[PDB]
């Protein structure tokens, strides 16, 4: 399977910096969602449920298709609450009706990441739609009740190193786990892209309680919480190596995530030597919008 990417007929930079704003502008318009966390971190959930189905092996899954908008990927539990993103992105796509809908749900992720203070994500144009029978079965998204090993024999699939993995869980800063979602609950309110994710792990006292779902999860005194996926970065002494990374040098986190989203967002895609180079697009506050 090789997904070329093909740029939306005639369309330039300045095309999808107009789409980023609209969503930029949407998400500070919407900001009552969600006990006002507002719809960045939801959206930032998408672009890397649309992106983490794929599969090195055999190049099936990946955002290139845009399959989060056919039944069978929409209706998948692990995508419980991204619904929400959904509906957010449907008035940006009727008034951009020429965008891919893999180039919107990850323009989705690069936005939201970038408004919420977080780093520059380079994005690039050119997912193309593909019909319903290209849509990945349920279950490639990960389970939060396993540990370290799972966590990293996981993320093989997407190509992903130790590195990467511990930097993308950093995005875990964002916004909260919800029962009625996923069967966790808590995390705070967060809207702001920071590495809070490895000081939190490093600095809080964390207690192994179980939820009212009856599944267990970390919790401190202060209100946090973490999923056992998210835990097991302290448990295992390579994960642990980088958390502490992170947690001592906001850059070099930000360095790297934008990194690995980046590689997230595009695995499976094959750009031409011609495709243009990738977007970095404009905040709403450098715009002085
Ligand atoms: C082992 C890997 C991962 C697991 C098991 C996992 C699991 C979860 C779960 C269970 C939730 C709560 C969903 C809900 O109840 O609404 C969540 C939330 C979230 N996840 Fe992950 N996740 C993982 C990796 C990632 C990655 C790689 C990213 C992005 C780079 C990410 C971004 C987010 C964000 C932003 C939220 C907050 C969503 C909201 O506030 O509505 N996660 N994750
Ligand atoms: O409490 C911190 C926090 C916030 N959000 C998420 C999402 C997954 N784990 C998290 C942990």
């Amino acid at each position: 399977l090789v997904h070329v990417a093909s740029v939306e007929k005639g369309r330039s930079y300045e095309d999808f910096q107009k789409v980023y704003n609209a969503i930029a502008l949407k998400l500070r318009e919407d900001d009552e969602y969600d006990n006002y966390i507002g719809y960045g971190p939801v959206l930032v959930r998408l672009a890397w449920h649309i992106s983490g189905t794929w599969d090195k092996h055999d190049n099936t899954g990946g955002s290139y298709g845009g399959t989060y908008r056919f039944k069978k990927e929409f209706n998948d539990p692990s995508n419980a609450g991204l619904q929400n993103g959904f509906k957010f992105l449907e008035p940006i796509h009727k008034e951009f009706p020429w965008i891919s809908s893999g180039d919107l749900f990850s323009l989705g992720g690069v936005t939201a990441v970038q408004e919420m203070q977080g780093p520059k994500i380079p994005w690039r144009c050119g997912r193309v739609d593909t019909p319903e029978d290209t849509t990945p079965d349920n279950g490639r998204l990960p389970d939060a009740d396993k540990d370290a090993g799972y966590v990293r024999t996981f993320f093989q699939r997407l190509n992903m190193n130790d590195r990467e993995v511990v930097a993308l869980m950093g995005a875990h800063a964002l916004g909260k786990t919800h029962l009625k979602n996923s069967g966790y609950e808590g995390g705070g309110a967060n809207n702001v892209f920071t590495n809070e994710f490895y000081l939190n792990l490093l600095n809080e006292d964390w207690k192994l309680e179980k939820n009212d779902a009856n599944n267990e999860q970390w919790d401190s005194k202060s209100g946090y919480m973490m999923l056992p996926t998210d835990y097991s970065l302290i448990q295992d002494p390579k994960y642990l190596s980088i958390v502490k990374e992170y947690a001592n040098d906001q850059d070099k986190f930000f360095k790297d995530f934008s990194k690995a989203f980046e590689k997230l967002l595009e695995n499976g895609i094959t750009f031409p030597k011609d495709a243009p180079s990738p977007f970095i697009f404009k905040t709403l506050e450098e715009q002085g919008l």
